[PDB]
């Protein structure tokens, strides 16, 4: 469910299969490294820093489910645990870096709860800028001091 | 009917109101410099290098007409005349340059016949890569050696 985005031969970030969409953070430079995904029509929102295409039918079963449900505790991503408390996702400073935008954060059922956009270095911890969902709609939540990834 | 696209305070290219659509070359970085247009959701695809939205009600009457009709001769753009011969729009080399993507080309009735994407330097003249109309449908025509502008 995760695809590299590349520019000039380098991985710049990721797109992920979420719900029935191919989702990519808009700010990530380059092209998704699948020629068919790269050619789809994407609905682009500057407000949410998001581009989303309808998932190819052949890939529909590979998509992750997703949810607005975000009880406090810990969640999962490529690098390990993501804390969620007081409406903030945090990780240890240094785990994430430029090149990690587009990676999903998941609950233990495998449901996507957020897509990483960047991180604000707050000392020992880094607070993530994310696309995430409330019960009604998508949102973008960006801590002060965020560096886009 | 023509708007600047800007990124980091710099003009990066242009978007046009044509028919029912806001038309911007997809590859141009930045956001359209208009309060209404910036807040729309766009459909973006590499197929024609277009990023489009429905024109807001308030702006519909400002849209340009368009046509598929491209008899040979000369057409009009920001910098003067554009030659059209053998299926190719050409201008003198150096008249258009990086930053001129999204500018429209018009006939003498004021109908848009093409939107500039880039140019192929052919020596004294440059052949333009364009979106243009075949019957009712957009198409992308890109001379060999095109640089996206």
């Amino acid at each position: 469910c995760i695809f590299e985005v590349k520019h000039e031969g380098k991985v710049t970030g990721y797109a992920c299969l979420v719900g029935d969409k191919v989702m990519k953070p808009a700010h990530v430079p380059g092209v998704i490294d699948n020629i068919d995904l790269a050619r789809l029509s994407y609905k682009k929102s500057s407000k949410y820093d998001l581009e989303c295409a309808q998932i190819p039918v052949a890939m529909k079963s590979d998509a992750s489910k997703y949810t607005h449900e975000k009880p406090e505790g810990h969640y999962n991503w490529h690098y390990g645990a993501v804390q969620y408390t007081g409406g903030r996702f945090t990780v240890p400073t240094g785990v994430g870096k430029p090149g990690d935008s587009g990676r999903p954060i998941f609950d233990n059922k495998g449901r996507v709860v957020a897509i990483v956009l960047g991180g604000a270095n707050e000392g020992a911890r880094t607070a993530l800028s994310v696309v995430t969902w409330n019960k009604d709609m998508v949102t973008k939540i960006t801590p002060e001091g965020t560096e886009e990834w």
